[PDB]
C-alpha cells in the first residue's frame, strides 16, 4: 500500500512527500467552471501541452449535494480515472462555504436558507452574501459534505491519485470587516478563547481590550480559521492527506482596509492568528496576480516561514508570471499553479493573459521544461540541502516608461548603466557566489539589457562544497569566488550537461571553450549543467 502524502516541515525547510519522496507541484488549474465530465476534454490538453504533472480542480458541495443527504460523486470517478490514465496527480478545491467570500457553490438548500445558514451583517445592518463563520449549521453541514468526498477518496483512491485538498476557496469577507450580527457581537463582546490568549503570549481580555483597533479584523480571521480547521480536522479523521487555504491577497505594501481586500483570509498581518487558530492546516498559500517583481518577490518572503511551506497555489496565467517559478522553487517551494490553463473559452485578464492559446502555454512549459527532468532529485535538494533560484528583476519596459524617449543622451546612458546593473544579481553559494544577469549575448561581455518581454532566471542546488547542480533560462550565470582566496587562483574545474536516469546522473557532454568563457549563457533550451568550482595554488 502506497504511503500517504505528507507535509513535512524540518530545520525550518519542507517538502511535500508524495510516494515516500519530495514532489514538486508543477502545476496546472482548470478555471471555475470546468469541474463536469463533459469540460474535461478541455482540460486534458492544456495539462499535456504544458507538461503538468498536477491538476488543480474544484469539486463543488452543489454537486456533490445537491439534495441534502443525497451525495453523487459521479464527477470525481471520471476525473479520477481520467487523470489515472494520463498518470497525472491531483489536487481537488473543496469549493464549499466560501469560493471568494461567497456561497455560490453551496447547493441550492444552503445558499437559500440564511435563517438556517446565516449571512455576515454590517455595522449598519445590511447584509452581505458572504456566510458567517458563527454559522453552527452552516459549519456542521459543510463538515459533513467534505467528510463525504474524503470517505469517497478513502475507498476509491487507495494510491493517492489525490495528493493535496484545498479547504474552501479564498475565504473572507468584501464589504465589512467581520460578522456584526447579534450572534457575532454575543461572541465579540466576550472573552478571547485563553487558548488564542496563550499562543500569542497576550494578557485575557475582550477582543476589543486585547487586540484594540485589530479586534473586528483579528476577529473575522479567527472565527474563519476555526471554522476551516474543524473541517480540516474532520475530513482527515477519515484520510489524512495535506490540506491547505488559498488567500486572496492584500497588497502587502499598501494594503487598503480589511473589506476592500477579502477580511479574514490568511493576509499578511493575521498569519499569526490563521496559526495558532488552525494548528491542523498544513499550509496558508498564496494566490498571486500581482504582476510586478517586488510586490511578488515581497508576497513570496512573507509566504515563507518556518511554520509555512511555500506553495503559489494560484497565480497569474499571462506571460510575466512563468519567471516566477523560480524564486519559489529557490525559496524551498513545494510548487506553483497557474489559474486558467484550459481551453473552456474563458479569460481572467486583466489578472491573466488576455488570449489563451498554445502561446500563452508555452510561456509555461518552457520554464517546466527545465525542472520535469529533475523533478525528484530537486525536491530532495530543496528539502535536505540548499537551493537558489531568482527571476529576471525589471519588468518589461511600460508604454508609459517609454518618458525614455524624453530624456537628455546623458540621462539615456546613465538609465542603460542603472538598468545593467539592476539586471545583474549576486547569489551566495558558500565557497562560491553566482552572478545572473538577463538579455545579452553568449559570447563577450556587452552589459546585460533585459529580455523583451522579462523572462528570465536561474535555479541552482549545492551538491557539495565546490559543485552545484544549474539549470537557467534566457540569462547568463557566472561563478565565483565568494572569499578572498590569498594567493590561490580560480576556475571552472567542470561543467558537464547532462539528465538523471535512475536517480544516478548520466553525462551528455561537457560544456568548454566558447560555452564557459563569458559565463554559461541560456536561451530557451533545457540545459542542465554540473559545474565543478576549484581554487589551486600558483606558489
Ligand atoms: C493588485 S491585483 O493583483 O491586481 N489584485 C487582484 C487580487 C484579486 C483577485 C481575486 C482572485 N480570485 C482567484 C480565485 C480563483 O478561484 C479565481 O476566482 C481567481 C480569479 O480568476
Ligand atoms: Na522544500
Ligand atoms: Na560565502
Ligand atoms: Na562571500
Ligand atoms: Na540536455
Amino acid at each position: 500500500a502506497a504511503p500517504l502524502p505528507e507535509l513535512l516541515s524540518n530545520n525550518g525547510k519542507h517538502a511535500l512527500m508524495v510516494d515516500g519522496a519530495p514532489y514538486i507541484i508543477l502545476g496546472s488549474q482548470t478555471n471555475n467552471s470546468s469541474n463536469y465530465p463533459d469540460a474535461l476534454k478541455d482540460v486534458w490538453p492544456s495539462m499535456e501541452k504544458m507538461g503538468a504533472n498536477t491538476l488543480s480542480i474544484p469539486v463543488a458541495w452543489e454537486q456533490i449535494e445537491p439534495v441534502e443527504g443525497q451525495f453523487d460523486f459521479s464527477f470525481v470517478d471520471v476525473l479520477l480515472k481520467e487523470a489515472r490514465q494520463r498518470k497525472v496527480r491531483l489536487v481537488l478545491l473543496w469549493f464549499a462555504t466560501w469560493k471568494n467570500n461567497a456561497p455560490h457553490y453551496a447547493p441550492a438548500w444552503v445558499k437559500l436558507d440564511n435563517a438556517r445558514f446565516p449571512r455576515v451583517v454590517k455595522e449598519d445592518g445590511d447584509t452581505l452574501n458572504s456566510l458567517s463563520p458563527l454559522g453552527q449549521n452552516t459549519l456542521a453541514a459543510d463538515k459533513k459534505a467534505f467528510v463525504e468526498l474524503m470517505k469517497y477518496l478513502a475507498k476509491r483512491d487507495k494510491d493517492h491519485t489525490v495528493i493535496m485538498v484545498q479547504v474552501q476557496n479564498e475565504v473572507g469577507t468584501y464589504g465589512a470587516v467581520r460578522d456584526y450580527s447579534p450572534m457575532a457581537q454575543a461572541v465579540f463582546n466576550a472573552a478571547v478563547p485563553d487558548d488564542l490568549i496563550q499562543k500569542l503570549q497576550l494578557k485575557p481580555g475582550t477582543w476589543s481590550q486585547v487586540f484594540g483597533r485589530d479586534a473586528d479584523e483579528f476577529f473575522h480571521a479567527y472565527q474563519i480559521a476555526r471554522y476551516c480547521d474543524e473541517v480540516t480536522v474532520a475530513g482527515k479523521a477519515i484520510k489524512n492527506l495535506p490540506m491547505y487555504v488559498n488567500v486572496a491577497l492584500r497588497n502587502p505594501f499598501n494594503p487598503g482596509l480589511p473589506g476592500q481586500y477579502s477580511s479574514g483570509g490568511g493576509t499578511d498581518n493575521v498569519l499569526h492568528i490563521w496559526k495558532a487558530a488552525a494548528p491542523n492546516i498544513d499550509l496558508i498559500a498564496p494566490d498571486i496576480y500581482f504582476r510586478d517583481y517586488k510586490t511578488v518577490s515581497k508576497v513570496l518572503e512573507l509566504y515563507t516561514r518556518p511554520d509555512n511551506a511555500l506553495f503559489v497555489a494560484e497565480i497569474g496565467n499571462d506571460q510575466p508570471f512563468a519567471r516566477y517559478l523560480f524564486p519559489t522553487l529557490g525559496k524551498g517551494g513545494i510548487g506553483f499553479s497557474p489559474f486558467g490553463m484550459d481551453d473552456t473559452d474563458y479569460t481572467n485578464y486583466p489578472l491573466g493573459a488576455k488570449v489563451y492559446n498554445d502561446e500563452t502555454i508555452e510561456q509555461f512549459a518552457q520554464v517546466y521544461r527545465l525542472v520535469n527532468p529533475m523533478m525528484r532529485e530537486w525536491a530532495r535538494l530543496s528539502y535536505q540541502g540548499q537551493v537558489w533560484g531568482v527571476a529576471e528583476p525589471l519588468d518589461s519596459t511600460t508604454e508609459t516608461q517609454k518618458w525614455n524617449a524624453e530624456a537628455t543622451p546623458e540621462e539615456k546612458e546613465q538609465h542603460k548603466k542603472d538598468r545593467a546593473s539592476a539586471l545583474t544579481q549576486q547569489l551566495d553559494l558558500g565557497l562560491w557566489d553566482a552572478e545572473v544577469t538577463y538579455g545579452r549575448p553568449m559570447f563577450w561581455v556587452t552589459p546585460p539589457e533585459g529580455n523583451t518581454p522579462a523572462a528570465g532566471g536561474a535555479l541552482i542546488a549545492q551538491l557539495d562544497d565546490n559543485e552545484y547542480l544549474v539549470t537557467a533560462y534566457k540569462a547568463r550565470v557566472e561563478f565565483k569566488p565568494s572569499q578572498e582566496l590569498a594567493g590561490k587562483k580560480f576556475m571552472i574545474e567542470r561543467v558537464e550537461e547532462g539528465r538523471f536516469e535512475k536517480g544516478k546522473w548520466v553525462m551528455e557532454r561537457v560544456w568548454n571553450g566558447d560555452q564557459t568563457d563569458w559565463g554559461l549563457n541560456f536561451t530557451d533550451r533545457p540545459h542542465l549543467l554540473r559545474v565543478k568550482m576549484a581554487s589551486y595554488s600558483v606558489q
